[PDB]
């Protein structure tokens, strides 16, 4: 049975998965997504390198394919990441002038969000903005613009598509005692008090074995920032233990503002961490014990 259908019956929005044209045309990915998942994110086709490889010149073929496939198959769409240090073209990284970088960043956000206006449920606007000690990461945006880049990004995104839910996301938010987890909460509270339109915090849960248990404390901490939504993103677990996966799912169920869960992929061989067999389907596209454990946990 379908973990998306089951999680919806427990009052959540979706169980989703990252994908793209290459996946959808191979393996059993499209069939599994159609049956078992309710939302898709572009794994890479919306990243900056992919969408704006030279200044002002956009590439939308790959993202368009994903968006169209999702619409044809009745799936919600999440997308990102609009502003982060990964997948960043060299032409962006070499900018030194504050006003230029603001305009570059605003044009990137507005162009992408306008193209898909009204079709995207969730946009991950800012990603990986924090250092492990909780200070802000000194990426090109912070170095050139300063800390205003985060409010500017969210303000620009809200104007481009007021219907989308706007998220900040990060990894290593999995322990409630870790400084990064505390810092994103405190800063999101401050930004929201200044009227910055941060609708969500997304937790990029690339987990090692045994880390599911701590998410039961970390996810309510993230929700305490007061955003209308929190999400679990990029989920995979080294070893794919049912205990870890069920602990992650129950953290979602326990946190009223947690709208859903997105796994990093469908089948183990297609993970960037394949040797850790960290996904819910094996290399034959058969569901693994963790998939069945999630089914049993969600059944009523
Ligand atoms: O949850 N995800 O797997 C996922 C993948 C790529 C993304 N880019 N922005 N947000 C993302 C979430």
């Amino acid at each position: 049975q379908s973990i998306d259908q089951l999680i919806k019956a427990r009052g959540k929005v979706y169980f989703g998965v990252a994908t793209d044209q290459n996946r959808l045309t191979t393996g059993k990915n499209a069939a599994i997504i159609k049956a078992d998942f309710g939302m898709v994110w572009p794994e890479n086709s919306m990243m900056w390198d992919a969408t704006e490889p030279s200044q002002g010149n956009f590439n939308f073929a790959g993202a368009d394919y994903l968006v169209n496939w999702a619409q044809q198959n009745g799936k919600l769409i999440g997308a990102g990441c609009l502003v982060w240090h990964n997948f960043l073209p060299s032409w962006v990284s070499s900018i030194t002038d504050k006003n230029t970088l603001i305009n570059v960043m605003k044009n990137h956000i507005t162009t992408l969000m306008t193209r898909y206006k009204g079709k995207i449920r969730t946009w991950d606007v800012v990603g990986e903005a924090f250092n492990e000690d909780g200070s802000l990461r000194q990426n090109v945006f912070l170095n050139v613009i300063g800390e205003d880049y985060i409010p500017i990004a969210f303000q620009t995104a809200r104007a481009a598509d007021p219907n989308a839910k706007l998220y900040i996301m990060d990894y290593n938010l999995d322990s409630a005692s870790y400084p990064k987890t505390q810092a994103i909460v405190n800063r999101v509270k401050q930004w929201r008090a200044a009227g910055v339109p941060i609708d969500g915090i997304g937790s990029q849960m690339h987990l090692s074995a045994g880390q599911g248990a701590g998410v039961l404390q970390a996810l309510p901490l993230l929700a305490s920032a007061g955003t209308p939504e929190v999400s679990i993103l990029m989920l995979d677990v080294a070893g794919a233990s049912p205990t870890d996966y069920v602990n992650v799912v129950n953290a979602c169920l326990n946190v009223q503002s947690c709208v859903g869960i997105t796994v990093m992929g469908v089948a183990d061989p297609d993970s960037a961490f394949a040797s850790s067999t960290p996904l819910l389907f094996d290399g034959n596209f058969n569901p693994k014990p963790a998939y069945n454990a999630i089914v049993q946990d969600l059944q009523q």
